């Protein structure tokens, strides 16, 4: 369908997925971090110690200077930069071109990461989540409206000495999948939120009220390394997980992600550890299906002679959030065009001989929407 767009992301474990993209005429190439979970284009547009590159606005012929600030404080880090517009390509994208608002980033703290190789930020959720304001069109928004690129992108991340993935914009490659795509509805138009209606770890339901598992929100996030769980679910998770794992025991600082556990070669025990299931909200009334990842998944390689590990599912207070633990298990259909995000097992997720990521349905779920919090 789309080989000229297959393998065009990079990255390094546990840095984020990047694409490259050209900025300015003539264009400046740049690696940009592929983000659903933010909705701003920005990149580096003056020196950093972390940056190697960056966007010199003076010497592109279609840069338009807004001639406005914008200032955005994460949890952490922090930047600002300079709105303006300008010319931007995907070179191994759909071989278009469009005017983009662009935000020039010109001081930042604990922003940028070395050794990272990205110099910017590729914000692909919306409007209404925008910096300063949802006035300021995303890019994707404004790649559709110029162009003939249908409304929807498919990530797909794998694990899987680097990491690589695809990005296929305005459409899905059916290489990258395999059996069936399941579709969940985006509930609302902001972070790609999504509603969760069960929790299984090896089959057990983790029997919580519902709306525990979507406080204060559920969101499908490539610019998220973890699965990352509300305090009260984070806990009766790493329990379950604990108590199913416990043929072998872990120091804790192991499952606050502090601490490493190693084994020889490939002697990983992948067996003892359970795998975990999210049931999504269905397009059918009372309807739900599942997904279903692997400790191949949850636990992150660290790089001898020994394989070492992080835990990486860990908590949060700012709802759910299905990072790349998630994400790197299938073929992830953002599909804006029919307000839904479809998922499939992926062609290149990593499993072992016995057990495999799984997308499966449909299953009977009654009351479903009272598990989203308001
Ligand atoms: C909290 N948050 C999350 C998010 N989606 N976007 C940003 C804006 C953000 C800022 C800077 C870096 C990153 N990501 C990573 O560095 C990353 C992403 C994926 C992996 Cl697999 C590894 N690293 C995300 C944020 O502030």
């Amino acid at each position: 369908s789309f080989v000229e767009m297959v393998d065009n992301l990079r990255g390094k474990s546990g840095q984020g997925y990047y694409v490259e993209m050209t900025v300015g005429s003539p264009p400046q190439t740049l690696n940009i971090l592929v983000d659903t979970g933010s909705s701003n284009f920005a990149v580096g547009a003056a020196p950093h110690p972390f940056l190697h590159r960056y966007y010199q606005r003076q010497l592109s012929s279609t840069y338009r200077d807004l001639r406005k600030g914008v200032y955005v404080p994460y949890t952490q880090g922090k930047w600002e930069g300079e709105l303006g517009t300008d010319l931007v390509s995907i070179p191994h994208g759909p071989n278009v071109t469009v005017r983009a608002n662009i935000a020039a980033i010109t001081e930042s703290d604990k922003f940028f990461i070395n050794g990272s190789n990205w110099e910017g930020i590729l914000g692909l959720a919306y409007a209404e989540i925008a910096r300063p304001d949802d006035s300021l069109e995303p890019f994707f928004d404004s790649l559709v409206k110029q162009t003939h690129v249908p409304n929807l992108f498919s990530l797909q991340l794998c694990g899987a000495a680097s990491v690589g993935g695809s990005m296929i914009i305005g459409g899905i490659d059916h290489s990258l999948y395999t059996g069936s795509l399941w579709y969940t509805p985006i509930r609302r138009e902001w972070y790609y939120e999504v509603i969760i209606v069960r929790v299984e770890i090896n089959g057990q339901d983790l029997k919580m009220d519902c709306k525990e598992y979507n406080y204060d929100k559920s969101i499908v996030d490539s610019g998220t390394t973890n699965l990352r769980l509300p305090k009260k679910v984070f806990e009766a998770a790493v329990k379950s997980i604990k108590a199913a794992s416990s043929t072998e025991k872990f120091p804790d600082g192991f499952w606050l992600g502090e601490q490493l556990v190693c084994w020889q070669a490939g002697t990983t025990p992948w067996n003892i550890f359970p795998v975990i299931s999210l049931y999504l909200m269905g397009e059918v009334t009372n309807q739900s299906f599942r997904i279903t990842i692997l400790p191949q998944q949850y636990l992150r390689p660290v790089e001898s002679q020994d394989d070492c590990y992080k835990f990486a599912i860990s908590q949060s207070s700012t709802g759910t959030v299905m990072g790349a633990v998630i994400m790197e298990g299938f073929y992830v259909v953002f599909d804006r065009a029919r307000k839904r995000i479809g998922f499939a097992v992926s062609a290149c997720h990593v499993h072992d001989e016995f057990r495999t990521a799984a997308v499966e349905g449909p299953f009977v779920t009654l009351d479903m929407e009272d598990c989203g919090y308001n």
